[PDB]
């Protein structure tokens, strides 16, 4: 019950404001259950962004929903398990943009661990779905959640780059007007959008140079 028990103490600070609306979500889980409709990712899994140090995280990335394929999401924003191929079809999108902007090879798997070590938040605008249901707990009471992570980093002193991928980017920038935040958005990597801006986008090296303008240290976005 207490987020403490859930999430990283910073994360558990910083969400104590929603954290209500966290146990709301629990019950509203449980009774999807008792009703015949699973969710995903697995309970232990939704909050799993803020399990990585709120202090540390000097990217934010922010995607729409987890992915609906029983198999893929495990609740860190576009991440699948280290043996999962192929790769659900956003992720291959972001792998190509990044080996066209960072000039590294093909990552060898869909596991995106080692950003989230290295201060990457990988958050989506909701955190849970129901299978084979795209986008299908929007308007549940996540984006309320999902609100009070964003404007607590923005609050923070350090500095901050929002990657904002795809319809909500309008939503969040006014979240992160903030001065010692940078909000860069583009269209989804899905493959409907991902050819209406995403590709060519360069957010990877943009975040980076954005962080040393601000005086902070760039992301090794190097994945195995
Ligand atoms: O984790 C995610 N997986 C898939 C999509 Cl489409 C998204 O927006 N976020
Ligand atoms: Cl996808």
């Amino acid at each position: 019950r207490p987020l403490s028990e859930l999430v990283e103490r910073g994360w558990a600070a910083a969400l104590e404001p929603v954290a209500d609306q966290v146990a709301h979500m629990g019950q509203f889980l449980r009774a999807e259950i008792a009703a015949g409709r699973r969710y995903l990712p697995a309970g232990s899994n939704v909050l799993r962004a803020f399990t990585f140090p709120f202090d540390n995280v000097r990217v934010l990335i922010v995607g729409q929903d987890p992915y609906p394929t029983p198999g893929h999401a495990v609740g860190l924003s576009f991440s699948v398990a280290p043996d999962v191929r192929p790769w659900p079809r956003s992720l291959a999108n972001i792998f190509d943009e990044y080996t066209a902007d960072l000039g590294y090879p093909l990552p060898s798997n869909g596991d995106l661990t080692p950003w989230a070590q290295r201060g990457v938040l990988l958050l989506n605008r909701v955190l849970t779905v129901r299978p084979s249901n795209p986008a299908s707990h929007r308007g549940k009471g996540w984006e309320a959640v999902t609100e009070c992570a964003i404007r607590a980093l923005a609050a923070r002193a350090a500095p901050l780059v929002a990657i904002l991928w795809g319809r909500d980017a309008s939503t969040l920038k006014p979240m992160l007007a903030a001065g010692n935040c940078v909000a860069i958005e583009s269209p989804h990597p899905s493959p409907l959008s991902a050819s209406r801006g995403f590709f060519g986008s360069r957010p990877f090296s943009r975040a980076n140079e954005l962080l040393v303008g601000m005086g902070a240290e760039p992301i090794d976005w190097r994945l195995p």
